[PDB]
């Protein structure tokens, strides 16, 4: 017969770095809001692959985009042109409002890529003198795993043991505008990077007017705004952007996770002339940056969250999801918190009940939700979900955490 | 009506990144070693896609395997297993004989893993002291773009503009075993990464026994030796590793480009237990390392490899391609080198006459190649390339090198 769960496991042990301690499920089937496991048992996802699959898994006209393509054209490289990128081009720089696109793969490398334009507009624009340039980072803040992008994190697990760490990158805490107008004094800063709610810290949400605010002082002192929506975006928190709950436009967006579906690992710089054009041919690539195959799939993920309009239904939803889950019991769950479908509870945990615990009977009962620390679970199920499936998702929820 | 090729570059200078200047030809189609622009017209590909797809375009078991895959399941992220996962880490550790793999999507992030590998090998187990591990790295490297990558760079264009960078990277001659000794005499290194072939640096190849001197003084003075193989490897040059010409065992190999065949970006760092363990769980990772669709393409991608012979074709035809070369008058071509069909010329360059002008034209008569300098050429078919549409091809070449 095919393998067992266990089989899984110790098959991805003795073959597979450590580099994660997933939660033990086997799965293999997706589709919609719903994954199954080997043992053919059903659960709600209420993690969405890190909102990557913010369509549902396998939506389906996503997955014919991707079958479509696959038998014309996968990759030419950027030596020569293909059909397709430009056509994805124009429709993602219109939808945003951006002059222009930089495509690349995964988030951490768009990230890459804005560290690289602030640096260069930087020095070639603002005149800092080479090597000066300084981008000022969020405490909290998660963009990635390279010697970079944890050369800007405060979370030891990260970056211990993995030094020396990059230059020029300055960490300021989150939430807090006294600080980054203190920081941007000095005129060497180039930019400053920020989640507009951070995630991986526990769904930190700022408090109302820290966008608007943000965009006021890096304006006034010449600084790019480069918002980090590769999760908050993509009508996850109940519009395009997040950014787009304060009418605030950032200078550089960061795009990926959901911008394929699931399908292809796709990623997106947004900017406007002035500042992409600091970089010259052959000053920056990748190999598989805008190929035809992930460029046909971004364009129908991005179709399927206009047309069935989730970032409305996100929002609309996500209001219901919080609301119930704050009738939960205050010596049980601290706290709600979370727009659209990026939310979190925190729980009371104590010495011998925490949060690991807890999505543990999650996942007994149907329900997979993964903890972001001992005492934070995040609930961020597929924007296709509908009302009647949040609802008993939601009695899922409310049963598993007073059954303790 | 369909876009024309003007149409096409012009919709890109708009709307896309100018970090490009590809070759003026728009491809809507390919399969094999051919491509098809929107006109129609035919053309062998002599590029493939920088290795990418050594198996040809669109090969119909890589196909297969990713229209099966994208029906069931795309992506769970690592907080979950997927049935696929193991069977591929079994499948590519027990292929290169390395204890584990860990899976990453782009070159640049295996190469950025290696790094990290390293210094937390060198802290933990030799025992250099935090944070004064050196990485060294060979003049004329190419392993990506983010901003530890170009700071190994020797080339003005990776780097100019974009610092400050990252310390901990020294650089020495590449094909230079003497300096590698000299190097090597500071306990701090704890690594040595190398491309057995220079492919970026126009094909440089280093002489016989350059690559058993390295894995000599790596052992002696218990430095890791990194093998960039994410070019070179997977049957390119005529072997499954091009370390393989002179039989030695890298300490850590990197794979990528070919190992999907061109169908979604997949990488892998190998290594063995006393390396790859010293990363725990939860120090590293990636949203779409290691998911199944990219598992299933990989392994049908290798398995081509395996199944047609790809390796024994690629030295055999390779040969055949330099010995033609060689034959051409040395006004015009100065040299020629390669190893398997990863081949490059070099062009007496004139003040009229140079390498993007004879790939101008060698585009003109149905054959697309990109220049790497102002006097350099690759030709690099896929390695399913027929002995006579290889002799065909040269003739393309000949004809176009001396209608000059
Ligand atoms: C691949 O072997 C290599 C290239 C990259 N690496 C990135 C790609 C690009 O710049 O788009 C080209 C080379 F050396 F060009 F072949
Ligand atoms: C906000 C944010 N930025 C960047 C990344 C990196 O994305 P990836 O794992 O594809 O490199 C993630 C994760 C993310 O949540
Ligand atoms: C030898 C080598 N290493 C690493 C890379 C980076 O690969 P990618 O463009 O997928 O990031 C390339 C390109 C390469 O040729």
């Amino acid at each position: 017969g095919p393998p067992t769960s266990d089989d899984i496991f110790e098959r991805e042990y003795k073959y597979g770095a450590h580099n994660y301690h997933p939660l033990p499920v086997a799965l293999e089937r997706g589709k919609g809001i719903y994954l199954w496991d080997v043992e053919g048992r059903k659960y709600f996802d209420f993690l969405s692959s890190y909102s990557a699959v913010n369509q549902g898994h396998c939506h389906p006209k996503i997955v014919n985009a991707l079958k479509s393509q696959v038998d014309k054209l996968t990759l030419t490289s950027r030596a020569f042109y293909n059909n397709v990128l430009g056509e994805y081009e124009e429709y993602i720089t219109k939808l945003f409002n951006y002059h222009k696109v930089l495509p690349m793969n995964t988030g951490v490398e768009a990230g890459e890529t804005a560290c690289k334009l602030a640096r260069k507009w930087g020095y070639t624009v603002k005149g800092i003198q080479k090597y000066k340039a300084k981008i000022v980072f969020a405490a909290g803040n998660f963009w990635g795993r390279t010697l970079s992008a944890i050369s800007s994190s405060t979370d030891p697990t990260s970056y211990d043991g993995f030094g020396p760490f990059m230059p020029g990158f300055d960490i300021i805490p989150y939430n807090d505008l006294p600080a980054l107008e203190r920081a941007l004094q000095d005129p060497n800063v180039a930019a400053f990077m920020v989640e507009p709610i951070q995630g991986e810290a526990g769904v930190v949400v700022p408090d109302p007017g820290y966008l608007m605010g943000v965009r006021e002082l890096c304006t006034r002192h010449q600084v790019l705004f480069i918002a980090d929506e590769i999760q908050t975006g993509l009508a996850r928190t109940g519009r395009w952007l997040a950014v787009d709950y304060e009418n605030v436009r950032p200078d550089i967006v960061l795009l990926g996770k959901a911008l394929s579906g699931g399908l292809y690992p796709v990623s997106a710089v947004l900017c406007d002339d002035d500042i992409m054009l600091t970089i010259k041919p052959g000053e920056h690539g990748s190999t598989y940056g805008g190929n035809p195959l992930g460029c046909r799939v971004a364009i129908a993920a991005l179709e399927v969250l206009e047309e069935e309009n989730l970032a409305e239904n996100a929002d609309k939803l996500g209001i219901i999801l919080r609301n119930e889950l704050m009738k939960l019991p205050s010596d049980v769950v601290t706290a709600v918190r979370g727009k659209g479908l990026l939310n979190a509870i925190v729980i009371k945990e104590t010495k011998d009940w925490d949060a690991w615990k807890v999505c543990l009977r999650l996942r007994d009962n149907g329900l997979l939700a993964k903890p972001t620390h001992g005492d934070i679970i995040r609930f961020a199920p597929p924007l296709v979900i509908k009302e009647d499936e949040l609802r008993e998702s939601i009695e899922i929820i409310n049963k598993t955490i007073l059954s303790f």
